[PDB]
């Protein structure tokens, strides 16, 4: 099954107009969040994640 | 010289009196500052560095 069915969970913008996959068979090199010194991830509005 | 000599750079508080030693010989499984999304490194003044 994992070499003949293919699923995700896509992300769409308040319109319902879809914006991206996220696709985790499909996920090259994932990572985790850059989290703090108490555990709070690393976040920008802009630049997004660490 | 590597298994024969020992060095340091020993960090001393105001009034002269030793606090810590890094010595890159002995430093078993040394670490790299947690950059933030514009590469300022995350410190808090108590909790140290990331």
């Amino acid at each position: 099954l994992d070499g003949q069915q293919n699923f995700a969970i896509r992300r769409y913008d308040n319109n319902g107009r879809a914006l991206y996959d996220i696709n985790l068979a499909k996920m090259e090199n994932p990572s985790t969040v850059q989290r703090g010194l108490n555990g709070e991830p690393i976040f920008d509005p802009f630049k997004g994640f660490g």
